Formats: C-alpha cells, sequence, structure tokens
C-alpha cells in the first residue's frame, strides 16, 4: 500500500512502516507541508500511517476538487472517528446525510438572520469592554484569549439558543496508524471527545435562532439527538476559531503599530463620537476588512483542506485512485513567495481594491471553497468585526516584556501560538 | 443500534447485548430462517451481532431489491473480511470495481463459449466412469463427492486454464460479534483463506479459456493479481459447487429408485447406444432438467442472498434505512407450504411443462437474480447434466447400510450433509 505514489509517479518523502511519514510531522503540519511544497513542487504524496494523502497546489486543480467535482468525486473529507453520535454532525457526516444537513442549517447565516444578530451581539461588546476597563486599571498584561474567549462565548451561546451569560497530540497519534482501531473504539462508547463534555450538552440541549430554526424545520427530515450534535459544532466553532484569530489579530496590530493607529482612525471615521457598529458601517470599512484577510493568511486556523476521492478520476490530466485523500496545504500556500511578495510579513496592503485582485481564491482560502465550505464564514467575519470595533474604539494595545516576539506557532497539531498572547492595554 | 427494528415496527426475535440474534444459528442458518418466517411473517429483522439484517419474503420487494433497484441502493453483498488481495474478487468486489469484472468476465460463459466446453469436458466422464468402474467391481458402498470433486476439479482446471491432470465455524463466529476487527486483520495480513493455500497460487496462477480471455481483454483494464484473484474464485466455485449439488442429486435418485429409472430411459432416448452427451442434446433432456431444479430447490447451497443497502430508500411502501443487510431467505422459500405442496417431499413434477408455470422465480432462486445473479449458472447446468448423463448412462445408484436416511443437513455453517453421502453402484 505504499508503492500507490511511487506507481504513479508522484513524488514525496519515502514511508517508514506502518508510520509512514508521520515521523516528519515533529515540527508541525505547517513545516512538513511548507518543506513538502519547497521539496517537490506542484503535486506530492505522502502516507498518513496506511492512509495515502496526495497534496494538490494547482489552483485549476483546487478548484476542480473543492468546487467542479465535490457532489460527484469529493463529497466528504477524511473519515474521523471515534465520534458516537457526533456522525451526524455537518462536519463529519457524509454523502447524502451531509446534503440534507447543509441544506437545513444554511439558512442560518443569510444576510438577514445576521443583521438580526447584531443588535443582541451589540451587548456583550460592551461586557467586553467593561471587563477589559477593569483590567486597564490594574495596569497589568493581559490574556486576549481569555476575554475574547468569555467573549465569543457569550455570543454564540445567544446567537443560537439566546443564553444570557457573563463568563467571567497524546491519543490521536494512534489513531492514524492505528485507523483499524477506530471501529474497536466506536463499539466501546470511546469518544475523542470526553464522554463526560458531551453528557453535559446531551442533556443541556434538551435543557433548553439556530436553535430555532431547528425543530421548525423539523415539524427526511430532522432528528434529536442530531439537534445536539450540530449545536456541539457550532458552539465550539464559534469559541475557538473567533477567540484564536482575534488573539492573532491583536498581536499583530501591537507589533505593527502604525497598522493599528490608521485602524483606529478609520473606525472613528466610520462612527464617530465612539458609534454603536451596526451591520451596514461593519461592511464598509474595508482597512478592517484588509486587516481581517490579511491576518487570516498568515494564520489559517485549520491549516489544510482535505477530501477523499470517492471513486477513480483524472483531474487536469492526472489520475487519482479511489480512496486517496486529497489535501491541499492552505498555509503552505499562503506563504508561497511564488505567489506572495516578502510572505512572512505583516502586510494588510496585500488586500486592498488596488491590489485584491491579483490574489487567486484558490490559493488564498481560509474559509475553503465549494459546497463544503466554510458555513459560518459570513458569521465569523462579523462576530470579529464588531468585536474588533468596539474594542479599538476604546483601547491601544502595545507589547509586553512577556509578549512573544516573534511569535511561535504551535509545533503541535492545530494552529495556536505556544505562549499565550498577552498584551498590554491602555485607555484612550 | 439494537432498537433499528422495535423503531421501524419491523417484528423480529429479540436479540442479546454484543451476540445479537447469533446464539439462534445453533440449528444453523436454514432452520433459523424457516422459524422466522413462521414466526413473524413476510418480514422481520434481526442482528447478526451489531449488525442489523432485514429479511424480505415478498416476490415484488425481492424482485425491486435484486432486480430493479440494484445499481442504484442494493449493488453490493454484505462485507467480508479479511480478505487482502481477494478484495478484488468478483463476488467480493463492490461498486464500480464490480461493475467492471463484471463485465470483463460475462462473455466467458456465452452460449459460444459453453458449446466450445463440451468436447473438452467429454474426457474426463471417461475418466468419471473408469474411476467408478473401478470401485464397482469392488463391489462396496462410494463416497459421490470424492469421485465427484475429483471430476469437478479436472474440468475447472481446463476450461479455464486447460491442465490436464487425473484426480486420483471456529473463528468466523467472531467475526460478526467483532466486524470493528476485520480492519485489524487486514492490517496483519491475516486472511480467511489460509496464507499457504493462496501463496500456493499466488504464483501458480502466475505459472500458468478464462485464462485466456482475461490477458486479452487486458491487452480502466485488468490487472495481475486480480488475475489471480478471480481464478481462486472460479476453482472453488466450480469445484465445491459442482460436486455439491451432484452429491445432493444422486441421493434423491438412489432414495427415490422411480426416478432414477424414469431419467435412465429419457438418457438412452435421445442417446441410443450410449451415445456422447453434446451441448444440443443435453438442454433437449427435460426430465434432466426437473431432476437438477428439484434437487437445487431442497439443496440451494447458498442458503441465502443478501445485499448492502447503500442509502435511504422506500421500497415496495417499506422504509429501508441506510446500511442494513437485506437478505432474502432461499432455503425458508424452497420449502414454504405456500408456495409447494407437500415441500419437504422429492417430487421433479413441480418442475415439468405442465406445473413449472405456477412458480414464481422470486421465490426459486437457487441462482439469484438480477444483474448480480451467479455468474456461472449456465456453465454449472451444462457441467453437472454432463456428468449425470454420462454416470447414468453406465450405472445405477443404491442405499447402502451406512447411508444417511433421512439426510441430516450440516447443522452448520455451509449447506452439506453432515456424513458424506455413500451409496452402492451397479454396473449396467
Ligand atoms: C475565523 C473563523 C473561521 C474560519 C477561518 C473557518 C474556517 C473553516 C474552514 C477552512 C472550513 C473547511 C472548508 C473546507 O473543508 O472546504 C470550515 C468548515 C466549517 N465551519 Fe468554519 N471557520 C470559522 C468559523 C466558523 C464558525 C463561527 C462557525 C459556526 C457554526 C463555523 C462552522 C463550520 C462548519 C459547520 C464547517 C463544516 C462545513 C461542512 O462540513 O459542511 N466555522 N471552516
Ligand atoms: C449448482 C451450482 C451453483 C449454484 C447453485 C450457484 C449459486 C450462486 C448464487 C445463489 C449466487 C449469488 C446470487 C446473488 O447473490 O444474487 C452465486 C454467485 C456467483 N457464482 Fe455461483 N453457483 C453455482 C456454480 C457456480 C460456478 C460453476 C461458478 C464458476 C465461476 C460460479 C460463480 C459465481 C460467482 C463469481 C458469483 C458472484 C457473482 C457476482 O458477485 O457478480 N458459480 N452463485
Ligand atoms: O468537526 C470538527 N471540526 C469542525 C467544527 C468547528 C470548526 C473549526 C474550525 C473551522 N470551522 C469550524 C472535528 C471534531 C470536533 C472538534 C471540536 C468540537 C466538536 C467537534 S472533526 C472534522 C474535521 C473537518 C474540519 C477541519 C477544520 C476546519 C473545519 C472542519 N476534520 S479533521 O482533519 O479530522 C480535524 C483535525 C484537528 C482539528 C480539527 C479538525
Ligand atoms: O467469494 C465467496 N463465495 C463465492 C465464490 C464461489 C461460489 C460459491 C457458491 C455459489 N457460487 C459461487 C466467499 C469467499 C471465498 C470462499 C471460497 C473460495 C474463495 C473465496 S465471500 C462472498 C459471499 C457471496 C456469495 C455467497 C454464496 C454464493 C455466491 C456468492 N458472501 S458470504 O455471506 O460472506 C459467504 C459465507 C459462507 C460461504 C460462502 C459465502
Amino acid at each position: 500500500s505504499h508503492g500507490l505514489f511511487k506507481k504513479l509517479g508522484i513524488p514525496g518523502p519515502t514511508p517508514l512502516p506502518f508510520l509512514g511519514n508521520i515521523l516528519s510531522y515533529h515540527k508541525g503540519f505547517c513545516m512538513f507541508d511548507m518543506e513538502c511544497h519547497k521539496k517537490y513542487g506542484k503535486v506530492w504524496g505522502f502516507y498518513d500511517g496506511q492512509q495515502p494523502v496526495l497534496a494538490i497546489t494547482d489552483p485549476d486543480m483546487i478548484k476542480t476538487v473543492l468546487v467542479k467535482e465535490c457532489y460527484s468525486v469529493f463529497t466528504n473529507r477524511r473519515p474521523f472517528g471515534p465520534v458516537g453520535f457526533m456522525k451526524s454532525a455537518i462536519s463529519i457526516a457524509e454523502d447524502e446525510e451531509w446534503k440534507r444537513l447543509r441544506s437545513l442549517l444554511s439558512p442560518t447565516f443569510t444576510s438577514g438572520k445576521l443583521k438580526e444578530m447584531v443588535p443582541i451581539i451589540a451587548q456583550y461588546g460592551d461586557v467586553l469592554v467593561r471587563n477589559l476597563r477593569r483590567e486597564a486599571e490594574t495596569g497589568k498584561p493581559v490574556t486576549l484569549k481569555d476575554v475574547f474567549g468569555a467573549y465569543s462565548m457569550d455570543v454564540i451561546t445567544s446567537t443560537s439558543f439566546g443564553v444570557n451569560i457573563d463568563s467571567l497530540d497524546p491519543f490521536f497519534l494512534s489513531i492514524t496508524v492505528f485507523p483499524f482501531l477506530i471501529p474497536i473504539l466506536e463499539v466501546l462508547n470511546i469518544c475523542v471527545f470526553p464522554r463526560e463534555v458531551t453528557n453535559f450538552l446531551r442533556k443541556s440541549v434538551k435543557r433548553m435562532d439556530f436553535l430555532q430554526l431547528m425543530i421548525d424545520s423539523q415539524n427526511k427530515a430532522l432528528s434529536d439527538l442530531e439537534l445536539v450534535a450540530q449545536s456541539i459544532i457550532f458552539i465550539f466553532a464559534g469559541y475557538e476559531t473567533t477567540s484564536s484569530v482575534l488573539s492573532f489579530i491583536m498581536y499583530e496590530l501591537a507589533t505593527h503599530p502604525d497598522v493599528q493607529q490608521k485602524l483606529q482612525e478609520e473606525i472613528d471615521a466610520v462612527l464617530p463620537n465612539k458609534a454603536p457598529p451596526t451591520y451596514d458601517t461593519v461592511l464598509q470599512m474595508e482597512y478592517l476588512d484588509m486587516v481581517v484577510n490579511e491576518t487570516l493568511r498568515l494564520f489559517p486556523i485549520a491549516m489544510r483542506l482535505e477530501r477523499v476521492c470517492k471513486k477513480d478520476v483524472e483531474i487536469n490530466g492526472m489520475f487519482i485512485p479511489k480512496g486517496v485523500v486529497v489535501m491541499i496545504p492552505s498555509y503552505a500556500l499562503h506563504r508561497d513567495p511564488k505567489y506572495w511578495t516578502e510572505p512572512e510579513k505583516f502586510l494588510p496592503e496585500r488586500f486592498s481594491k488596488k491590489n485584491k485582485d491579483n490574489i487567486d481564491p484558490y490559493i488564498y482560502t481560509p474559509f475553503g471553497s465549494g459546497p463544503r465550505n466554510c458555513i459560518g464564514m459570513r458569521f465569523a467575519l462579523m462576530n470579529m468585526k464588531l468585536a474588533l470595533i468596539r474594542v479599538l474604539q476604546n483601547f491601544s494595545f502595545k507589547p509586553c516584556k512577556e509578549t512573544q516576539i516573534p511569535l511561535k506557532l504551535s509545533l503541535g497539531g492545530l494552529l495556536q501560538p505556544e505562549k499565550p498572547v498577552v498584551l498590554k492595554v491602555e485607555s484612550r
């Protein structure tokens, strides 16, 4: 099974028995793909244990997989287990089960449903400023992801269910070499999500908007244990992703103060006298969008986009056998000098309307693409921008003595910083 | 997972944890289905371990699964492992891999390719008579399956490769309760077919008609390790199935002597002076066909026909969820008094042209139905009839003191007799 890429004439690192190429993950997914992208070029292959993974970097080939041949060949991602009842989660579901869930949950982030959330979100931002105004007086370093995650959790519980609360690898290493053990753990009720975290919610969702828009579309319809599984996906997505990217954004503004002031100038221009950010004023701030896009270029929290080839195909002149996991190294593409001038530098001017057109939307894919892209892309941009407006309207951010500069990425599994992002906060 | 049939309102025996209903297999598949068919009626369900199995007995519902909705919903059988390289076997392959193999191997049993085999098969029948003429003088009991299997092996090695040779459960119980262990054994090279039997052939096929018609259609084509896997399927199919049914036929002729004489009378009528059976004279003997069909009714070696439901459907007014193994109890249907008068009695007159029309071809399915039926159905009927003609032309068969009457079926896994079939042979 380890000769599939030698057979197909596809270059790649030499795999070891059983382990495949997993030992190369010692520097993390990001550094591995960046090297592989430089070592072999447009297309290479490797083996996650016994699982062959093909990495494509051709924009036409990427557009073919994510968009053109999604409903037919590349519908589902890499299988993930043990999941239990979470198999019905939309990010985990497959084939016709996914198409039904994606349609049922797609009217949750329409342009109208998001506009109803701006008056609701506008509450915890003041809780966010007032929670940040107390550490301000304390005159000391601040952990951003804590006060951001506390804010982000307040938004996700209310935008989907409406609960108001003031919010104040070790084992997956064996999953990839033992994917045959995944069916074993599914019959033991073993779950990668600890069974006490889910049991805290296997009744809490029954113990309770997105929650409204599910039973209303239940009345070939929606179940109830699956309703809990979608809540878990949304609750995690709105918490961790929003807080993590906001931590990355405030770090870049602190280490690049000129961008922070020019951002504060536009915020006070569209919203004078510290005006409350509305839906229409958020989409007007283009420099805010440029700061958001550039930070997502340097830190695409997903790193990779993956699809399982479900039958033999010959896309863009290359045969791909059945079962191969097609992977797009998003972190590697976002830092390729063959597309980005001085790629390691934070430059929001890449996304100005003077330069936003020299950017392939199949190289810069922080939210994926095609029918399986990030379903909450428009909410996440809105939720973060409403948070950046209300915070930068009141505070400036400076690095501290303990601030990690340059920021070391987590050499581990998911895209996070090694040391938590701490900065000094000053009141305007 | 054990409440799927309570949810759907489908009757069936109460399953035990983990085991499901496998403890009911203590009398064999046949007695279990016969009781279930009487206990619940037209449709029931049970659990092979954790695998839900739905048993249908409605001819329209059976025709819908085997024929009408084969290419779409019920393409593949129950997954079988560990198989190794035998996953590419046509009886084991799935989806588009199977459709390619079924088309590539379908021109092997055409009406013309079989007609070329009659002059070749006509050799070992004389080896069969001469091997039976020696025990004749010995004047003692004879094991039919030995001299039939020796004959059947001579035919299968020459009709497909042309090699001339004078040919003179314990562990699957854990497969069904541990289907999660099947992926484990696939990575250990563990095989339900002992690796020394296959290694005896992983080179013997390379160390060597059906074999011709494979490389000629190779020239999206056919491989080589897969060529060996198809040889193993054919070599077993032509040996065990032919020898086993021939053992059943000669037993029924011995315990019903009037049928044996009336059969010998027609053989000498179409072929006077002990004429060599040709292709056209075999299809003329209708009483020979009636004896073959009736024995296959009492002993359908497959017992069951199974299909895996690959997506949600509502066939003939009944919803069937994704993943359910749809099973047709062939042994149970062949003995249902609601279709057969005095079902336990051997009566070839059921298949006379006066009565062959009061028989539903979706109740009597000894070779399956639809695009996935027995690919070697026409060869097996021809191979057996050429053997029955040449043997009944020279010998009569009487029961012995050690002959098992009534014949006890193997209470185990596959449809065989408990004691081997032994009879006395006399020369005409
Ligand atoms: C900065 C914030 C976020 C980023 C960068 C992000 C990024 C992504 C990416 C790259 C994918 C995979 C796309 C693909 O495979 O083609 C994805 C999928 C997904 N995202 Fe997000 N996401 C963010 C926030 C959110 C939020 C707030 C939600 C709220 C529900 C969410 C829900 C989902 C879901 C359910 C999927 C699975 C899509 C499917 O399987 O149909 N994400 N996201
Ligand atoms: C008395 C003799 C035989 C009987 C009663 C018999 C019966 C059957 C049955 C019931 C099936 C399954 C049909 C279904 O699932 O719908 C089958 C499949 C099959 N049979 Fe036979 N068979 C016999 C002899 C043979 C012979 C001589 C061959 C020679 C190659 C053969 C090759 C196959 C194959 C390859 C399949 C798998 C079909 C597929 O997956 O496409 N059989 N047979
Ligand atoms: O549902 C999951 N996540 C998406 C939900 C939240 C989210 C995150 C980021 C962007 N938008 C939304 C994963 C299981 C999970 C985790 C925490 C809470 C609940 C469930 S499992 C499927 C992934 C696909 C995937 C990957 C990346 C982004 C989106 C979707 N595939 S993955 O390779 O195994 C993997 C490995 C390590 C971390 C994350 C995912
Ligand atoms: O290829 C196999 N057999 C068919 C080949 C010969 C044959 C037999 C009868 C009729 N025509 C042809 C099985 C594996 C095998 C066995 C011996 C040698 C080589 C390979 S494995 C798929 C079966 C489907 C199936 C069942 C019954 C009849 C035809 C096809 N499915 S099964 O439920 O697991 C099972 C369980 C116990 C015994 C047999 C099969």
